[PDB]
C-alpha cells in the first residue's frame, strides 16, 4: 500500500510539474525511472528541478497563505547531502543569515533529507529557528506562553534561560541514531530584532517591547510527490498583525492590550469605548512603524490582500484553481476592509503542500 | 411528498417543543389531531404556545446570530388572524411602534398567515420595515445602494424618494389575490433615527450621518413544524458594528471612511497608516456613543460576544448542540479580541428557523 502511495502521488507530482516547466515530453521517461527506483529501494530522489518547483508548488497551494503571491520567488537551497549535527546547525546558521539578508527578507527555504521509512534522518524541536522562550511557576509568568513546553524541554537538555520576557531559544534538533537532541545557543550577530516605538506617542518605548526580524518555520512537512520532507525550515516577511494583533495581544500570549490602552493614555475601563480596538490599532501602527524605522521588511494588511487579490487574478489567468481557507486569510484587524471577507474559498487540500506534524516533545 | 414532508417535520417539532415545555404526555394526542388534520386539509394550524416557541426556538437556532442568549425573552405577536392590507398596514406599524418602546428596544416578532399550498397570504417586499432608499443614475450614487432595486420598484409603483441619501423607503408588500403591491408611506412620529456624533470630536457632526433605531427584518421565512411563515418580520437592537464597520463602511454601501479619516484629522494616503483601521474605530465609538446619547438601545461586539459566550454554556448546561457559522459571529472589527475567533462552530441547519427566500421584485 504505502509504495503505491508513494507511485500515485509520484505520478501526480511529475505530471503535473513537468507541465508547468515545459517538459510534458520527458514525463514518461522520468516516470519509469522513478517506478524502477521505487521497485528497487522503496523510494526515489527528486532532480534538483523538481525539488525547487516542488516547494514553490507546496507554498502555491499553502490555503492559509495570503502571501502566495510570490510563490514562485521562493529561494530553495537544497541540503540532502547533510549527514551531521554540525553541518545541520550550520545549514540552520546559514539561512537565518541568507534569508534575512541585513533586514531585506529573502523567502528562503532549506531542505534536509527527507524521511525514509517514516524513518526522520533530521528532527528540528524549534517551532520557529528564532523565537522567544516561556516560563510558568506558580503562576510567575515569563515570556512567550506559546514556547513553555519547548523552554521545559531545552532546560531538560542542560540549556538555562536567563528570565527575560525575550530569551532566544537554542536551536535543538535530534540526529537519526540519538536519542536526545542537541542544543546550540543562537549567535546574536545573526538575529535582528526590532524595538517597538510609535510614529507620535514617545511613551510607547516605555512598554519596551520588541520582536524578531525573521519568522522561520521549522516544524512543518514539505510534501512532495510522496516524498516527505519533515525538515525544510521556512521564512517570509511578516505581516503587521501578526506580531500586533495576535503575538504581543493575544491575552494566551504577550497580552500587552491593557499596557497600550495605558501608554496611549485611554482609559480601559468600558467595553463601549472600544478601548481594545483602539490600542490594537495603535499598537499595529507601531510594528509598521518600527520595522520600516529598521529597515526590516514587513507589509500591512492591506497591501498584502491586495497582493493576494493579484494571485487570485493570476491563478484565474493561468486556469489553475484557487484554493484557500477563509478563516486564515481574513486578518485580524479590519477584515471587512479587505476583499478576502467579501467573498468565499475552496478548503480542498491539494499537493505539493506543507502540513502540520507531531511534536517530538510534550 | 409534499404532506409527507410536512407531517415529518411536524412531529419532530411538536415531540421537542413539548418535551422543552414539559408537556411531553400530551405528544400523542396532539400528533392525532394533527395527522388527521393534514390528512383532511393538507396543512395543520399551531397553538398559540407551539407558534411562540416555535419562533423562539427559531431564533435559538439561527446560527450567525450573536445575539442569541436572549432567544427565551422573544415578544411574539400573532396575527394569523389578518384578512386585508390595512390590517397588515397596521400590524406593521404597531410592531414598530411597540417595538421600539421609546428607545428602549424589545425584541419582537409580528407573525402573519403562513403560506398555503406555497401559495403566500401576505408577501411582503421591504427588507426592513425601515431602511433607507437608494439612487443610481448615471453614476449619481444618492443613498443606500443596497435598496436600489427595490427603490426602482416602488418609483414603478407611483411612489417618489426626494433623493436625500436618508429616505425612508414606504412600506411595501402585496396580498393574495392582488396583482401589484401596495405602498404606505412610514408616519416619521414611528421612526426613531440617531444623528452620528463623536464623544470627543466635535467636527465629527460634519459629516451628517444618521442612522435608524430599529432594524426590522421583513424578508426571511420563519419555519416550524413544516409551517411556512413567509410574512413574519422580526427586530432586535443593533450591534454597533453592523453600522459602524459595514452599513456606512463598506464601498459598496455608504463608504465614509475617507470622510471619517478627514474630520477626526488623520492623512489617508499609506496603508501602513493604518488610516482605515482607526477611521473604523472612530467611526465605531461614534456610534455606540450616539445610541447611548440618544437613549436608543445597543450591544457592543465586545459584550456581545461576552453574552453569545453565556449561550453557548447555558448550551451546554441544558444538554443542548450547539450550532453557529463561525464566518458570520466574528465582529468585523478586532474580530480576534473575542473568543469566538478562537474556536469552532458546528454550521448544522437545525429546525424550526428562520430562512431567506426569494425576492419578488428583481
Ligand atoms: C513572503 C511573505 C509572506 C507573508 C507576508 C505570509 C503571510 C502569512 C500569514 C500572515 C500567515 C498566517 C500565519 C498565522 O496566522 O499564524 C501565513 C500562513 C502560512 N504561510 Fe505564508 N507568508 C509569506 C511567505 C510564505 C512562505 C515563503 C511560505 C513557505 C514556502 C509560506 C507558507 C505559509 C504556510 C504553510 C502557512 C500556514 C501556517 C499554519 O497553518 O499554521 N508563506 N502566511
Ligand atoms: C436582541 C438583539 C440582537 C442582536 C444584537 C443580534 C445580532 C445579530 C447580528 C450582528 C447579526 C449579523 C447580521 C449581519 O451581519 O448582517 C445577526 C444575524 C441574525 N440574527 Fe440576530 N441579533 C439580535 C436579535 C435577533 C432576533 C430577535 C432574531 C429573530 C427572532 C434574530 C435572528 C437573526 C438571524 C436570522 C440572523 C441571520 C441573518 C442573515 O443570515 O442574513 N436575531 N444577529
Ligand atoms: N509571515 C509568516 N507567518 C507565519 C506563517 C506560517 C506560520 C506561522 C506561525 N504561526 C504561529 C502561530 C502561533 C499561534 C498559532 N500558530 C507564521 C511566515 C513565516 C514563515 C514564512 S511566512
Ligand atoms: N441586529 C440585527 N441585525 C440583523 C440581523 C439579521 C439581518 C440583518 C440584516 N443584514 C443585512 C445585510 C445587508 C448586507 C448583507 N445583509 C441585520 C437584527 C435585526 C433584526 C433582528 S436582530
Ligand atoms: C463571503 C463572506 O461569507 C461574506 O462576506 C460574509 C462574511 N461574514 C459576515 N458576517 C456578518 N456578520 N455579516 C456579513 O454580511 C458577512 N459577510
Ligand atoms: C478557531 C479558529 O479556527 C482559530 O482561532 C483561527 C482563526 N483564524 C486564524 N487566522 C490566522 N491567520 N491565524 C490564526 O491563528 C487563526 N486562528
Ligand atoms: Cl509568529
Ligand atoms: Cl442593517
Amino acid at each position: 500500500e504505502e509504495k503505491e502511495i508513494l507511485w500515485n502521488e509520484a505520478k501526480a507530482f511529475i505530471a503535473a510539474c513537468y507541465q508547468e516547466l515545459g517538459k510534458a515530453a520527458e514525463v514518461k521517461d522520468r516516470l519509469a525511472d522513478i517506478k524502477s527506483e521505487i521497485d528497487l529501494t522503496g523510494s526515489y530522489v527528486h532532480t534538483k528541478e523538481e525539488l525547487e518547483h516542488g516547494a514553490k508548488m507546496a507554498w502555491r497551494n499553502s490555503n492559509r497563505c495570503i502571501g502566495r503571491l510570490f510563490w514562485n520567488s521562493l529561494n530553495v537551497i537544497d541540503r540532502r547531502d547533510v549527514r551531521t549535527k554540525e553541518e545541520v546547525r550550520d545549514a540552520l546558521f546559514h539561512h537565518i543569515e541568507t534569508a534575512t539578508n541585513n533586514g531585506k527578507i529573502r523567502p528562503t527555504i532549506t531542505i534536509f533529507p527527507p524521511e525514509e521509512k517514516g524513518e526522520k534522518q533530521v528532527e528540528i524541536w524549534n517551532h520557529q529557528l528564532i523565537r522567544y522562550a516561556g516560563y510558568e511557576s506558580d503562576g510567575e509568568r515569563i515570556g512567550d506562553p506559546a514556547s513553555c513546553s519547548l523552554t521545559a524541554a531545552c532546560e531538560e537538555l542542560g540549556w538555562r534561560g536567563e528570565r527575560t520576557d525575550f530569551d532566544l531559544l537554542p536551536l535543538i534538533f535530534r540526529m537519526k541514531g540519538d536519542e536526545q537532541p542537541v542544543w546550540y545557543e543562537l549567535p546574536r550577530s545573526l538575529v535582528i530584532e526590532v524595538p517597538i516605538t510609535h510614529p507620535d506617542i514617545e511613551a510607547f518605548s516605555d512598554l519596551e517591547l520588541k520582536w524578531y526580524g525573521v519568522p522561520i518555520i521549522s516544524d512543518m512537512k514539505l510534501e512532495v510527490g510522496g516524498i516527505h520532507y519533515n525538515a525544510a525550515p521556512f521564512n517570509g516577511w511578516y505581516m503587521g498583525t501578526e506580531i500586533g494583533a495576535r503575538n504581543l495581544a493575544d491575552e494566551k500570549r504577550y497580552d500587552k492590550l491593557k499596557k497600550v490602552a495605558s501608554v496611549i493614555g485611554i482609559a480601559a475601563d468600558y467595553n463601549t469605548d472600544l478601548w481594545k480596538d483602539q490600542a490594537l490599532v495603535e499598537l499595529n501602527k507601531a510594528v509598521l512603524h518600527s520595522y520600516k524605522k529598521q529597515g526590516v521588511s514587513i507589509v500591512d494588511h492591506h497591501t498584502a490582500a491586495s497582493q493576494f487579490k493579484r494571485f487570485e487574478e493570476q491563478a484565474e489567468e493561468a486556469g489553475r484553481k484557487l484554493t484557500g481557507d477563509w478563516t486564515w486569510l481574513i486578518p485580524p484587524i479590519s477584515p471587512a476592509a479587505t476583499h478576502i471577507f467579501h467573498r468565499s474559498y475552496d478548503n480542498s487540500i491539494v499537493k505539493p503542500n506543507y502540513f502540520y506534524q507531531d511534536k517530538p516533545y510534550e
